[PDB]
């Protein structure tokens, strides 16, 4: 029946994977509190006209590079990959994260989206333009998302969705 789609968030600590995910799910965004767990969620949206299920995995804890992580993330469809605007280093690793994504998938193809979190904040070292320029040279979509006011979240996912139908076409 309804199809299926699973999301897995990664990127470095406190860039918001959490808080992007809790506003997806839960529509709130408390600045004081914070999942402190690694857990996936699901939920029933409506997309481009589709009833689907999403299955998030909103990643947490330890790097690790067992076979059993592989594995695990191996199962994801599509990922975001998640920077803060504020955080140059957040920034600079996207590229590891992207490259590890590749090798658990054997391909240079995967559905993928480019995510610049916190876009509310005044303090912005990461310019949009290099946002942009990174992820047009790996050919994938950039959002500026902000989970604290939701602008740009559900346009974050979705548009994962989307990359992810086409890679099934
Ligand atoms: C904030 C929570 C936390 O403490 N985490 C630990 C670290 C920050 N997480 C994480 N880190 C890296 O790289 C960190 C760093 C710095 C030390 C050396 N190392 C390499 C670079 F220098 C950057 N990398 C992570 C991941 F690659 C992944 C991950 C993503 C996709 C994927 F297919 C696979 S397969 C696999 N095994 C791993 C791993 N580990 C990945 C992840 C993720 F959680 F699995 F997604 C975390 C990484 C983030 C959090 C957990
Ligand atoms: N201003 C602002 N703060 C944000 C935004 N998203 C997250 N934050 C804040 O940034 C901090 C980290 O958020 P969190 O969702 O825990 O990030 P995380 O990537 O899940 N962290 P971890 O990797 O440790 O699980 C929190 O204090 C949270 O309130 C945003 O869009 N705007
Ligand atoms: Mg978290």
């Amino acid at each position: 029946g309804m199809t299926e789609y699973k999301l897995v968030v990664v990127g470095a600590c406190g860039v918001g994977k959490s808080a992007l995910t809790i506003q997806l799910i839960q529509n709130h965004f408390v600045d004081e509190y914070d999942p402190t767990i690694e857990d996936s969620y699901r939920k029933q949206v409506v997309i481009d006209g589709e009833t689907c299920l999403l299955d998030i995995l909103d990643t947490a804890g330890q790097e690790e590079y067992s076979a059993m992580r592989d594995q695990y993330m191996r199962t994801g469809e599509g990922f975001l990959c998640v920077f803060a605007i504020n955080n140059t280093k957040s920034f600079e690793d996207i590229h590891h994260y992207r490259e590890q994504i590749k090798r658990v998938k054997d391909s240079e193809d995967v559905p993928m989206v480019l995510v610049g979190n916190k876009s509310d904040l005044p303090s912005r070292t990461v310019d949009t333009k290099q946002a942009q320029d990174l992820a047009r040279s790996y050919g994938i979509p950039f959002i500026e998302t902000s989970a604290k006011t939701r602008q740009g979240v559900d346009d974050a996912f979705y548009t994962l969705v989307r990359e992810i139908r086409k890679h099934k076409e």
